């Protein structure tokens, strides 16, 4: 695979605004996000839509694609980040510079709508993206959680590409929809003991391929959706969805064939779950789907809408061990 | 083409809940359906699955696949009809019986999520089945509305296999959220004139081809999505969507290159559409998404969620003149 340089302390960050213009509809987080970053001793370079709004997008679909191309085209920059998700990403990935990016590799990171980036992105060019913090919601999440976030984010990031990688578990974690943007907290969040599960015994190691799954269907069919190959691992994970749309989502990957493929299926903690009263947790809709199919899962896995959130390379090797109960890194995926 | 034998009047006609329970949270509404459609003359089958609920769906995925199959199996049945749709029609797909369908077929009628069963259905067994009518929102609708979508569904269905359908134009419509489980009405919903507009010229004839966009999604790009071919036309239409959703949605089928195969484009009427305060209208959206394409659109088609609602052949050849402003089906699509 193509792999990015590693990031390091004082490096600079170049944040674009693919979706949502939060920048300006979430301004004081912005901000409180900018300034945790600045103060770990980064430098940020604002891309070219930040302060700007187009109602439900930061701007033009050609606009957000120059906006990220004009970040790839600067040598300064070891990192782009999305600002935010949103719904509208996908539109932007005919107009990417695409041998550019091959040309000046890059550590890209983001999550949700930004998927269709990452894996887009992948697709076309081999490199190793990233799952991980956006700056608006990751960094702009008050203390405690945000330092826990940020320890994951500069560990997987700057490490030696020596030995595997072994994902730390988060003590406590929270997905309530409160504190999003002020200056202070209302009260602090309900702190939830991290309920993680493995389904299943042995250890399975494959390719990683996947991100948020809702997603995922705008570019579904594409030639920048990443094929998914026999003994890969499935990382899904979504956000805030009824489990009448759950379902919906894991019946599309079945039909399409994808769990007579994998070797394994990681389920991101999903934030604020509606399971319409009926008290079913998303993996026992999937355990329905699956008709009889046996594949283990690690249901819980922290990289995903809810704070903390680790940071997770896509497209190269993890191993899941069951029985011990964790999942590394195996394989190399920044230079 | 696999064709459906015509319906007549006092038929048999089976409803099947293949996602919402409806029968259950809509009950004055699916009451009002089942005696309208009596008193029409029509023999009413409920499928198994009436007056039960699982939270948000029917009941399980094996479940409601046998309570269609079982419509299927009753040689008394010529039409089948979703009683309304939901999210969660496409989990059914491994499990319906198209080798039945193929050996006695029968008029498949249903919108929005039903269209995973639409288009499933199609893919697998070549059978015309019809956008139109479910018998909850559509013929549970109060009058005036609910005459006009009974005109074109018996229209449709009945007559003679001979010359070309042109259809006739709603003069007014209704996407106003009133009226829909109450007993009595307070006022009729208001009533907007038609504002269907032909943007291009010339004549465009092609085999149509989609249903319920949203709903594609859930079964995009696997063997029960049909494929779709060089001079097709696209039907499309979604429900109570947001611009930002219906930006990516049509940013989906661009990385997919439909807009390089399809002649035309038919945009339903979008029921209340949420276009965030930029007053646009998705015409507009899909223009941007075009990106210079000279694809003619047929903007405001009544075949949607909106009242009234035409019936649709899907899979045949129609022919959309848009000097003239008409639409016409001009190949057989019933025995
Ligand atoms: N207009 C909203 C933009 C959504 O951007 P996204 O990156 N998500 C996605 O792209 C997927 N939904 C795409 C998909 O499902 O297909 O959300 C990141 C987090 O921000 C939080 N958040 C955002 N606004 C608020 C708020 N007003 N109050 C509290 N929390 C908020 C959410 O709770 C999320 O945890
Ligand atoms: N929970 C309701 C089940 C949705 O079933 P569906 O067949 N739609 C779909 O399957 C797509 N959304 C799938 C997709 O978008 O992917 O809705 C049909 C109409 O019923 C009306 N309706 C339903 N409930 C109400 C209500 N409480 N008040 C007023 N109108 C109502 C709606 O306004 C619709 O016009």
């Amino acid at each position: 695979p193509l792999l990015a340089a590693p990031l390091a302390v004082g490096d600079t960050i170049g944040f674009f605004s693919s979706s949502a213009p939060a920048t300006v509809t979430a301004k004081n987080r912005f901000f409180r996000g900018v300034e945790f970053l600045q103060r770990k001793g980064f430098k940020l370079v604002s891309g070219k839509l930040t302060g700007k709004t187009d109602f439900y997008r930061s701007g033009t679909i050609k606009e957000r694609a120059q906006e990220f191309n004009e970040l790839v085209y600067n040598p300064d920059i070891t990192c782009i980040m999305s600002t935010i998700g949103g719904d509208n990403s996908n539109s932007l990935l005919p107009f990417l510079d695409y041998d550019a990016i091959i040309a000046n590799p890059k550590i890209i990171i983001g999550y949700a709508d930004t998927t269709a980036l990452l894996a887009g992105i992948y697709a076309k060019t081999g490199l190793i993206t990233f799952y991980g913090p956006a700056l608006i919601p990751s960094f702009g999440e008050h203390p405690p959680l945000v330092d826990i976030t940020y320890e994951s984010f500069i560990k997987i990031l700057t490490r030696k590409q020596s030995g595997i990688y072994t994902y730390t578990l988060p003590e406590k974690w929270s997905d309530e929809s409160i504190n999003w943007n002020e200056n202070k907290i209302l009260r602090p969040k309900k702190l939830y003991k991290n309920n993680c599960a493995f389904y299943g015994s042995g250890k399975v190691e494959g390719r990683v391929i996947g991100g948020n799954l809702n997603t995922l269907t705008g570019i579904w069919g594409s030639e920048w959706m990443p094929e998914i190959r026999n003994g890969d691992i499935l990382f899904i994970e979504d956000s805030r969805k009824s489990i009448a749309t759950v379902e919906r989502l894991f019946s599309m990957l079945k039909l399409n064939r994808v769990f007579d493929k994998v070797s394994a299926i990681i389920l991101g903690k999903h934030e604020l779950f509606d399971c319409a009263g009926s008290k079913r947790r998303p993996y026992e809709v999937l355990t329905e789907v699956l008709d009889g199919k046996q594949i283990p899962v690690l249901d819980g896995f922290d990289c995903s809408h809810t704070h903390p959130m680790l940071t997770l390379p896509l497209g190269v090797k993890l191993a899941i061990d069951f029985d011990n109960k964790n999942i590394s890194i195996t394989e190399q995926y920044l230079s």
